[PDB]
DNA sequence: CCCAGCTCCCTGCTGGCTCCGAGTGGGTTCTGCCGCT
């Protein structure tokens, strides 16, 4: 049954237990931005990483 | 008035040099030392 509206979904779905892993990556340790922050000393371009 | 060097040019081979995808996240170790001057 769609949870939204309580009507019944027209296909019926394959649902069951499965085993599932959470891996390592996760986007709080990806996310990333900068705004002229520190430079590098022999060219003056933005710092990597 | 032919021939053997001699020169000059073209081929073919071998050796030598440069190049080898774009981003990104972590980690670790190493940046000298000893004999005797």
């Amino acid at each position: 049954y769609n949870g939204f509206t309580g009507r019944k979904i027209t296909s019926q779905i394959f649902i069951g237990p499965t085993y599932y892993q959470r891996l390592k990556h996760m986007v709080d340790d990806k996310i990333h931005s900068r705004a002229r922050g520190p430079i590098q000393i022999l060219n003056r371009q933005p710092m990597e990483g």
